[PDB]
């Protein structure tokens, strides 16, 4: 009965700026790298606290803005094991609060771009993509998006179910590679105050599967954090540009692997009567309706692991922005991302954009981040 006050007078409608709230140690102790006369000379470092110009280690941490950095991904691929690590040669200012806007999408990624990928997301391509994880299948209950600062979109399904017990779940945003913390700019995680879930939610048809969780608050200023654009009540898309992205349930965090960082894929919109069709087409029969809380994009050829994490978002461009985008839905199975003949169906999010604008206004919190 008091979450209004707390939000209003606590501004929980914007970030918290930076600097308002890990040393590597004996440089000597960092593994040793360099060939010719260098070898066993230099020093792998994280790539945050080598200069990108001197390649000389660096007494703080150092930004690289010439926006020139390639990372080959590939394990045995560089001078160092860890592909965020720079073979180093032996030897700030905290800004205020800047203006927001949803759904800005790095498509040449933050601090490097990226090489010897096949699904992988550049890091930071993606701002709002957001893990539910378990605070205590394995550590990832489900994705989910960023709509404001205080504030995760994500399925109803995923959270249903730790309505009495949140302390067991939280959030965590900017991430990328979910195997190493050697990005420069950290993942934030959050605790879930409250949780929103949709009135005539279903487990059973699955219909208004969509729910807001509440963070207990709002999510530090970071280039790596961002909101995503939420569509118009009804709106309809038609692109061949949206994207599903995910990290895996078995894979995050899975100490098993090179590393674990963001997917994507790349997938056409489907209109709603020729999904229906298509459905139709299945053992389902001719008889089967697509509910209008749906909406399908298409599905891929040779199948094996859909790409979009339960309750993860389904993104395409803004059509009167095309350089932002809008969150077309929200993944309902993690394993319904269709194939090539039958498109993936997804929770239709436009259907709901007068009720999530409800729960915000409810709630004392804006919903100027997911607008502007
Ligand atoms: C809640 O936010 C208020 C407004 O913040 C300003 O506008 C935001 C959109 C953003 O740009 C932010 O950076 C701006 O500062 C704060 O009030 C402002 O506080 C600053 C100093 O912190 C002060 O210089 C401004 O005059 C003041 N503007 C006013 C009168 O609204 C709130 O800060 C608290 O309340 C103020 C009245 C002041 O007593 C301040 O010392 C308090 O921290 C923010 N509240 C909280 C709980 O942080
Ligand atoms: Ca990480």
């Amino acid at each position: 009965g008091h979450m209004a006050v707390v939000n209003i007078f606590g501004n929980a409608s914007e970030y918290i700026p930076p600097g308002y709230e890990a040393p590597l140690g004996a440089l000597t102790a960092l593994p040793r790298c360099g060939t010719g006369a260098d070898q066993g000379k230099k020093v792998c470092i994280v790539y945050h606290r080598c200069d990108g110009v001197t390649n000389t280690v660096t007494p703080e941490e150092v930004i690289n803005t010439t926006g020139e950095g390639i990372f080959d991904i590939r394990e045995n691929a560089n001078e160092c094991e860890s592909y965020l690590d720079v073979c180093c040669g032996l030897p700030p200012v905290v800004p205020v609060l800047k203006p927001s806007f949803c759904g800005i999408r790095n498509e040449r990624g933050l601090d490097f771009k990226i090489t010897g990928q096949t699904n992988e997301a550049e890091y930071g391509e993606f701002p709002w993509m957001v893990a539910v994880l378990k605070a205590n299948e394995e550590q990832l209950v489900c994705g989910g998006s960023l709509i404001a600062p205080s504030v995760v979109l994500t399925g109803a399904h995923c959270v249903n179910s730790y309505q009495s017990n949140l302390d067991a779940i939280k959030i965590r945003a900017g991430e990328w590679d979910t195997l190493t913390e050697k990005e420069r700019l950290p993942y934030q995680e959050r605790k879930i105050r409250q949780v929103i879930i949709h009135s005539n939610f279903n487990p059973k048809t699955v219909v208004n599967d969509v729910a807001l969780l509440l963070l207990d608050r709002p999510l530090v200023q970071a280039d790596n954090i961002g909101t995503i654009c939420l569509p118009q009540q009804s709106q309809i898309f038609d692109s061949t540009e949206c994207f599903a992205s995910g990290w895996g349930k078995k894979e995050f965090g899975s100490r098993h692997r090179y590393s674990n960082i963001l997917k994507k894929i790349q997938l056409p919109t489907v209109d709603r009567d020729k999904c229906q069709a298509d459905l139709r087409n299945t053992r389902l029969g001719l008889k089967f309706v697509l509910d209008q809380t749906f909406v399908c994009a298409g599905g891929e050829q040779g199948k094996d692991t859909c790409t979009g994490d339960g309750g993860s978002p389904l993104f395409c461009p803004d059509p009167r922005n095309p350089s932002r985008y809008m969150q077309m839905g929200i993944v309902a199975w993690g394993i319904g991302c269709g194939d090539e003949n039958v498109p993936g169906v997804y929770a239709n999010v436009a259907h709901f954009r007068n009720w999530i604008d409800q729960e915000m206004q409810a709630k004392g919190l804006s919903t100027t981040p997911y607008v502007e």
